[PDB]
């Protein structure tokens, strides 16, 4: 049987880039700047958070000092912090509070292998640090998923090899991350999104033990 999960954070345990979202669309409101809706946040997911803030400021052409950018960039900190702060156990996504309990009452390895600078804070906000054998560091690797390095560091980070793992994910990058790591990726979403070649649940209720083994026993 597999030795270890390997979790992605957002998606998955929880809607981490709900509060990132919220935080520029708070401080673009703040001074005055439109267009920063749930789509246009695309363009802020998975992005520096000093990209994005030029990114909003050229929805209205802005220029600024270094220092009001700086202002700027502490507000939108500020913002994202307090709303962070609200983070409880409820937040936590269906199946897998169960799924942590079930794996750690199976004695299989847990860590995560999120993009999230937050990840260990998020998890004690939620109350599932103590499951968690590890957290692989984001500011650690060089190369973000679809690169394979953090779903390898997390392996690592519990003493196994990728090939004992299983990976979980909600995007296509972590998936194609999982897959190019040696784990085995178990997608949650719908294939048009994370390919035709792995199995997908259509959300993580469906994320069991039993499922988990069952997928690792037919691949
Ligand atoms: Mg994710």
């Amino acid at each position: 049987m597999f030795k270890a999960v390997l979790f992605d954070l957002d998606g998955v345990i929880t809607d981490a880039a709900e509060y990132h979202f919220r935080a520029w669309k708070a401080l673009a409101e703040e001074i005055g700047i439109n267009g920063v809706d749930r789509q246009f946040n695309e363009q802020l997911k998975g992005v520096s958070r000093e990209d994005s803030l030029q990114k909003i400021l050229d929805l209205a052409d802005k220029k600024v000092s270094a220092e009001e950018f700086k202002e700027l960039a502490k507000r939108k900190n500020d913002n994202y912090v307090k709303m962070i702060q609200d983070v409880s156990p409820a937040d936590v996504y269906p199946g897998i509070l169960q799924l942590l309990k079930d794996l750690r009452s199976n004695k299989i390895k847990i860590a995560l292998a999120s993009a999230s600078k937050n990840g260990p804070f998020l998890l004690e906000r939620m109350n599932l640090t103590g499951y968690f054998d590890a957290i692989a560091d984001p500011a650690e690797v060089a190369a973000s998923k679809p690169a394979p390095d953090i779903f390898i560091a997390a392996a690592h980070a519990v003493g196994v090899a990728p090939s004992e793992s299983i990976g979980l994910e909600d995007s296509q990058a972590g998936i194609q991350a999982i897959k190019d790591s040696g784990a085995l990726p178990i997608g949650v979403g719908r294939p048009e999104d994370l390919g035709d070649d792995i199995v997908i649940v259509p959300d993580t209720s469906h994320y069991t033990l039993e499922f988990l083994k069952e997928v690792w026993l037919q691949k």
